[PDB]
DNA sequence: TAGGGTTAGGGT
DNA sequence: TAGGGTTAGGG
């Protein structure tokens, strides 16, 4: 089976009273959990307002994310696919967006190439192939109706599209880069 | 005199018609410029929408920033203290915020200490000393929110600041998403 | 392989 | 030395 990283969900905005027990009972609705933790301050043991749960398979995570919104202990939480600790310190590592940067597609890639490839990850709202104000600059953007497709796509850094070793990144604004 | 970085302003949101002549003509109201450039696309020569002006002293930039807002060729621009090229790639390097992160102040630093130190950089809107909600002990860092972003930008040009007898570190305040 | 009327660098 | 009732990791 896939690594823990691909079976783990970051659950943000937990109620400070949420415990490993109550967090476990809820997400077990979609399968067996191999791990569950509420992150706390080491000194005071106070809840930090987030935690992690690990499902037994990717399919169990996809099922959980398909059943949003999630409410735990009377508070609406925001589950997200886990970003690896090694990405800490990089700009935009933990930003949640609906738009995807796609680079390395060169000049022979058009909107329909991206649509055929990415449509399987979720509902596509818009696709943009960047040009010069009219040559193609080699990269474009894909905007989904939800952030989870973007989060799932970026778990694989490189994606073969239209015969190119393409690179995917969560879309960042100018200020954030 | 200070180095160029401390005498240079990033001018964002320029009108695409603005040229180096009109940009100089505008900012020369506050002193002599040692450098001035409008950034352009090398291939198509189209304006990239920003440029840089470098004054002869830090008093001139401060005078220029004291006269905001700035409008050039019919467009309101956003001048900012220049962030060094070496900072590219760091989270929040180019973000514009009114709030300042202050670390290394330990448990013996209170609001008035931050107030006394930072009041000279600009008007302070709020000050927060972070504590543990359960233990109540101070966690060794706080935030200072100004009414403008420029005081923050000027402060962070000096990474280390002696506050209340501590080697304090200042950073532009970032949201959870940006970190 | 960082867009966009969204604003991070070229240099006698 | 990363908050905030604003959400990036312990075992």
């Amino acid at each position: 089976r896939e690594k823990e990283q691909f079976r783990k969900l970051f659950i943000g905005g937990l109620s400070f009273e949420t415990t490993e027990e109550s967090l476990r009972n809820y997400y077990e609705q979609w399968g067996k959990l191999t791990d569950c933790v509420v992150m706390r301050d080491p000194a005071s043991k106070r809840s930090r307002g987030f935690g992690f749960v690990t499902f037994s398979s990717m399919a169990e995570v996809d099922a959980a994310m398909a059943a949003r919104p999630h409410s735990i202990d009377g508070r609406v939480v925001e589950p997200k696919r886990a970003v690896a600790r090694e990405e800490s310190g990089k700009p935009g590592a933990h930003v949640t967006v609906k738009k995807l940067f796609v680079g390395g597609i060169k000049e022979d890639t058009e909107e329909h190439h991206l649509r055929d490839y990415f449509e399987e990850y979720g509902k596509i709202d818009t696709i943009e192939i960047i040009t010069d104000r009219g040559k193609k600059r080699g990269f474009g953007f894909v905007t989904f109706d939800d952030h989870d497709p973007v989060d799932k796509i970026v778990l694989q850094k490189y994606h073969t599209i239209n015969g190119h070793n393409a690179e995917v990144r969560k879309a960042l604004s100018r200020q954030e880069m």
